[PDB]
């Protein structure tokens, strides 16, 4: 329906263009078609395929080439990707590229935006992390050698003439050589009336919810017209007495904060399932053949989130897996808890309230499972690895990942909250803890799916040629500031409780059976956590496949 009248699109977009010009001496390297023999470059076409500079671009643009401002915009950003393309990220021309693209983004968004569209940025989504085959990572723009696009080596590994993969071998000569520089540009969505092409992210538009197709909110406006509802809501999610109770805690206490802006929160359980940890090989050998410790011991998973509604959409800020060992389980994991991961997107408002809201709900998680009969909680303080992500997928890169003293601390402080409100007894590093229980053997230690116990423990069996309990003490002081051991039920109490019936129904979700599903999801589908649009349109299309797959 729109269509952009030639001089309409002249005058809107030629100053965008004179800009360009007017910056000297950086221009004038792009103002005229590259002549490869008289400059005395020769292999030029042999990298550049699609030549474009600012003439032809001038001359699209006086002559009516152009039927929509997109087109100017991806012949603007040619011209440049070619420029970083064929010369050296060291070189003068390509210093020169970068201050022109900079001058661009800065003109063009406001004058796309007066065209009637979402934005005039040049989007596309953050490069994946590579890793070996032989435990390594290959970082942004280093060059790298990969097989069927699956199995890759960095440089260094691959100068030492046949290889090994799984078990095939495969000669060198069949690896490509290619630099890890690939981006892959953000999606546009076509408004069904005027036929103005937006980012599906801008204005999320998801296909499922609004099946009629994408109508812009300039298109909506001129005709009084709203979006139909999104019914794919964190909100409509199925209710627990677990996420009811945590809620509830969350918004009491923003209540009585009454900051200004402060908004609603939603936390809501979406798996829960039974599951038994088996004991490892070695300590198996050690204690579990000769009839002294179970071989496994079952758990409940849950998985749990939290949303707050940021301008008008959905916003997942907060998620968090845990492992539950009741009653019936063999000791020593009997009537415990554990935290298996927590992960946060720090987009909470007000700012102010952030740390504290995250405080509550493990606070108020403590507390409802304290009054389930489970005696005792337990966390391992330990950051994520160098850009590694525990839930959400591509943090912003601007969120700082705390170093494990700061995690201590921050465990700390809400341990100490919990012990002034009476939900904790008290709380103890795992060695002393020990102490305190006269701990003298490994089979006595709670023995926890994925935590650092176990496999230490093996190490150990291993190193020490059969002892699991030699330097047990020495370990356990080594590491004791990371380990937290949270008594919710202290003394003669916790001998005689009832059994633990948990009221809440399992939950089948496959993709929230574990952090690998949802995370091997996001990957997939470029679902970043990366900015708040991102977050925005992941949440959105995360709410709708929790909505849809149950
Ligand atoms: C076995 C499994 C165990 C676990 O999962 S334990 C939990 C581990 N999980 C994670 O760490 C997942 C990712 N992290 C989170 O989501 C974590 O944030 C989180 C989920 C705590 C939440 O942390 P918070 O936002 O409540 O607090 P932080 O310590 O991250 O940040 C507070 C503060 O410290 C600053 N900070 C944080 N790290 C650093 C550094 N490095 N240097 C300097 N300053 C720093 C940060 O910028 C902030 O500054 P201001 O708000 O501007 O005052
Ligand atoms: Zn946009
Ligand atoms: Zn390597
Ligand atoms: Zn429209
Ligand atoms: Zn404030």
């Amino acid at each position: 329906k729109k269509i952009f009248k030639p001089e309409e699109l002249r005058q809107a977009l030629m100053p965008t263009l004179e800009a360009l010009y007017r910056q000297d001496p950086e221009s004038l390297p792009f103002r005229q078609p590259v002549d490869p023999q008289l400059l005395g470059i020769p292999d030029y076409f042999d990298i550049v395929k699609s030549p474009m500079d600012l003439s032809t671009i001038k001359r699209k643009l006086d002559t009516g080439q152009y039927q929509e401002p997109w087109q100017y915009v991806d012949d603007i950003w040619l011209m440049f990707n070619n420029a970083w393309l064929y010369n050296r990220k060291t070189s003068r021309v390509y210093k020169y590229c970068s201050k022109l693209s900079e001058v661009f983004e800065q003109e063009i968004d406001p004058v796309m935006q007066s065209l009637g569209y979402c934005c005039g940025r040049k989007l596309e989504f953050s490069p994946q992390t590579l890793c070996c085959y032989g435990l390594c990572t290959i970082p942004r723009d280093a060059t790298y050698y990969s097989y069927q696009n699956r199995y890759h080596f960095c440089e260094k590994c691959f100068n030492e003439e046949s290889v090994s993969l799984g078990q095939t071998t495969i000669n060198k000569e069949q690896f490509s050589k290619r630099k890890n520089d690939t981006l892959d540009p953000e999606l546009f969505v076509e408004c069904t009336e005027c036929g103005r092409k937006m980012h599906q992210i801008c204005v999320l538009h998801h296909e499922i919810i609004w099946p009629a197709g994408f109508v812009c909110d300039g298109c909506l406006k001129k005709s009084a017209r709203t979006r139909k509802e999104n019914k794919f809501s964190a909100k409509r999610l199925p209710s627990t007495r677990l996420g009811t109770f945590l809620e509830n805690r969350v918004n009491d206490f923003l209540r009585r904060q009454n900051h200004p802006e402060s908004g609603e929160v939603t936390v809501r359980v979406v798996h829960a399932s039974d599951k038994t940890v088996e004991v490892k090989p070695g300590m198996k050998a050690r204690f579990v053949d000769s009839g002294e410790m179970a071989e496994s011991f079952p758990y409940r998973t849950k998985a749990l989130f939290a949303f707050e509604e940021i301008d008008g959409v959905d916003l997942c800020f907060f998620g968090m897996h845990v492992q539950e060992y009741g009653s019936d389980c063999p000791p020593p994991n009997q009537r415990r808890v554990y935290i298996s991961y927590l992960d946060s997107v720090h987009f909470f408002r007000p700012k102010c309230l952030r740390t504290a809201v995250y405080h509550e709900i493990l606070i108020g998680y403590l507390e409802y499972v304290k009054k389930l009969g489970y005696t005792t909680g337990h966390i391992w303080a330990c950051p994520p690895s160098e850009g590694d992500d525990y839930i959400f997928h591509c943090h912003p890169p601007d969120q700082k990942i705390p170093k494990p003293k700061r995690l201590q601390e921050w465990f700390k402080k809400m341990l100490d909250k919990a012990v002034s409100e009476r939900i904790v007894h008290d709380y103890k590093d795992i060695f002393k803890q020990a102490t305190e229980d006269r701990l003298t053997s490994a089979k006595e230690l709670p023995y926890f799916e994925g935590d650092f116990w176990p496999n230490v423990l093996e190490e150990s069996i291993k190193e020490s040629g059969g002892s699991g309990s030699q330097k047990l003490y020495a370990t356990m002081e080594k590491h004791k500031e990371v380990f937290f051991v949270i008594r919710l039920i202290a003394g003669p109490a916790a001998n005689s409780l009832p059994p633990i019936v948990d009221p809440d129904p399992l939950i089948p979700c496959d993709l929230m059976d574990g952090r690998d599903a949802f995370l091997t999801l996001a990957r997939d589908k470029h679902l970043e956590f990366s900015s708040l649009r991102r977050a925005q349109w992941s949440t959105m299309c995360m709410l709708v496949e929790l909505h849809t797959q149950s």
